[PDB]
């Protein structure tokens, strides 16, 4: 069931902003490891004495990497005469963020029709304001409320090139890499208590629980057309294996986002390209499933994927789940940085054509039991 | 003239340690951009709850990348029961360093016969102690004194695998990249006043001024066999163009190291490999000289390099200087990180065979006037 209770008009995921201490080095690692292009910058070259910001794009996916300069560069400035292109930025908050959390996402941004309305309605509905609505160059409105931990939900709205004050990267500095990734599918937070976190963010968005049929307990909030998908996990204590959610909270110094799931139009090409670059600057992937997993996949998705295709999934380590309505292909990278905190999921969904409806196939929770049982079988 | 006034027995450059906020991402960018191998680690996987440290190697060159974890991970520890593998490390100093300076080198390490002697003699001769001598696993001794800014000179000495507590990276995680780079040639500091900085570090090392035949004023300190080369610059104010030294001090928040010069056994192969990767995660190079430069190189090094070779230098943008005793091939990357601070120089030296004697060819100071005049000619 979908009550379509969105309290304001939301469109799509717009961009993800990482806060780091050196934007250049994270951005170039990410661009090579993921096949994202260098498309827009805001930094000293563009008259910004406050922060360094570099945008990577693959299809509709927008990764923003931001780090502070020395405050001495902008010490004469005040907020009305700032040279920062993102007005919510703050040296102290950014430096506090990176040194408390290590590398991670500071903002999950969604495009809305009216970011000032979206902010007002949100705050009026219990959201903790983080940055008030600012109109950039009479063209773009930007507002931030608190989401969880030190992560903020960022509303952007356009009257009619990323943001005012970003210049387009000169073609000789922009190499057209592409491994297949096309858009952000979902962004997942880890919190210590799911209940209050659910009722807080559902309370100011009007997002509804998405029907989702060892480790955690979770639930997924979804906008009206279920294209903005915001899962949230909490740990399940007292087990035998320590919950990854609890390890996350311990190493992250509290609540934050666990993973970004990126949609590829061809998860097979994507993972071939990403695996080729794993050990030369790219990303590592979590260990593969035991062949007992793939020896049981023919019994479950043999109607969706052929024998050659299922064997292909065995090569790249791709996991496969399926809904009552769709099939899901997924795989998890190792953590993106020093700490065992944030990671990336590559996915592709099969089915639910009307366009594809959001969340087709679910989120892979079955692959936990498919993995445990598959481990037992291989042990033999 | 070489008085050989070293006050203790120094061997070679041993390693360079970068302090950052995320070691993983800087290390992987550096390894791809420079062709260095992932050879040793100390981190959570190795029982180190204090800091994450990853060593990259190309020939004899050792780049160490270190970042702090959350202090909460090691809050029960005291200095005698620490799990840090580098005992001089300090969460507060590291976080203060990265947030004051951005990405940069924290330590220039040199191997000595006796690091405890080297420390004692040094401090007794005016060096400001930074970390006292610690004997690691009855095998390695490590000591630090202050060099300039927040950069420390690091003495290491071996009785007879990098340091105790680093494990060797498993071969499947270690891809044998190599673009030709073989050793560190020199490490250069920018300070606000050369005089006091020279007399301070020459005072506790006994290093002598190396005979070196617009922008800065510099001088080079050298050990007995002139293989540990420590140039130092200060700005030349009141000019027309703002000194790069002064820009460095402004954006770095004070004194620090300006550049690392890495020796390649084949600067032509190195720069082809590095340029191939510039726009896909590697390093950019400073803009090339006007062809008027290369149209005048035949008049100067036509005895050392052939017509095909000089044209090759024109392709990769390599500059060429020469001593009274040797020839120098060199080129400068763009800054390694967000700030216009530290950068890397690739070099190869021709001549002075006895082995090659250190510093053969000088350091390229002529290429300033060769560049200005070459610009004037091309302007025409
Ligand atoms: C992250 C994730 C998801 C899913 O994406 C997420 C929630 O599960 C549910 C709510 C939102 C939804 O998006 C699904 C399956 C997963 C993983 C995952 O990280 N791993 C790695 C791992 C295995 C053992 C120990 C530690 C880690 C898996 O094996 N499976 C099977
Ligand atoms: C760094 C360096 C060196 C040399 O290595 C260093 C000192 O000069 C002297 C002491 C130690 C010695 O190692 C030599 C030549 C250089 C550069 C250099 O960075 N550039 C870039 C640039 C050009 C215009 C404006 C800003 C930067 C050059 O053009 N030339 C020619
Ligand atoms: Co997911
Ligand atoms: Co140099």
């Amino acid at each position: 069931k979908n009550p379509k209770s969105d309290k304001f008009k939301v469109k799509r995921f717009h961009h993800i902003e990482f806060w780091c201490g050196d934007a250049t080095n994270v951005a170039r690692r990410f661009s090579w490891g993921l096949g994202m292009r260098f498309s827009a910058k805001s930094d000293l070259s563009t008259g910004n004495m406050v922060h360094a910001s570099y945008l990577l794009t693959s299809g509709d996916l927008r990764f923003l990497f931001t780090a502070p300069y020395s405050p001495s560069l902008s010490a004469g400035e005040i907020k009305p005469t700032t040279t920062a292109s993102i007005p919510s930025f703050d040296h102290g908050s950014c430096r506090s963020f990176f040194s408390s959390h290590g590398l991670g996402v500071r903002a999950v941004a969604i495009e809305v029709e009216d970011a000032e309305s979206a902010f007002s309605i949100s705050v009026a509905n219990g959201a903790i304001p983080s940055s008030p609505p600012i109109v950039l160059n009479e063209a773009v409105t930007i507002a931030e409320v608190k989401l969880y931990g030190d992560v903020v939900l960022r509303y952007v709205s356009y009257k009619a090139e990323f943001l005012p004050g970003f210049e387009r990267v000169e073609d000789a500095s922009s190499f057209p890499l592409d491994y297949g990734i096309r858009r952000l599918d979902h962004a997942v937070g880890n919190v210590p208590e799911l209940g209050p976190a659910l009722t807080y963010v559902a309370g100011f968005t009007g997002f509804h629980q998405f029907a989702e049929f060892s480790g955690l307990n979770s639930a997924v909030l979804a906008s009206n057309d279920e294209m903005v998908l915001l899962p949230i996990n909490e740990p399940v204590h007292g087990t035998k294996r320590k919950s990854q959610i609890q390890t996350y909270l311990e190493h992250n110094e509290g609540a934050g986002l666990q993973h970004l799931a990126l949609m590829s139009e061809d998860i097979f090409r994507t993972l071939r390209e990403m695996r080729k670059r794993s050990s030369i600057g790219g990303f590592d992937f979590m260990p593969s499933p035991p062949p007992t997993y793939y020896q049981n996949l023919k019994k479950r998705v043999g109607d969706v994927l052929s024998d050659d295709q299922i064997k292909e999934c065995e090569e790249l380590g791709i996991l496969v789940d399926r809904d009552d309505q769709g099939t899901l292909l997924q795989i998890f990278t190792k953590p993106l940085g020093d700490r065992p905190t944030i990671f990336i999921e590559i996915i592709q969904r099969v089915g639910c054509m009307m366009y594809q409806s959001g969340g087709c196939g679910g989120f892979g929770k079955g692959n936990f039991s498919e993995l445990f049982k598959s481990i037992e079988e291989y042990e033999k």
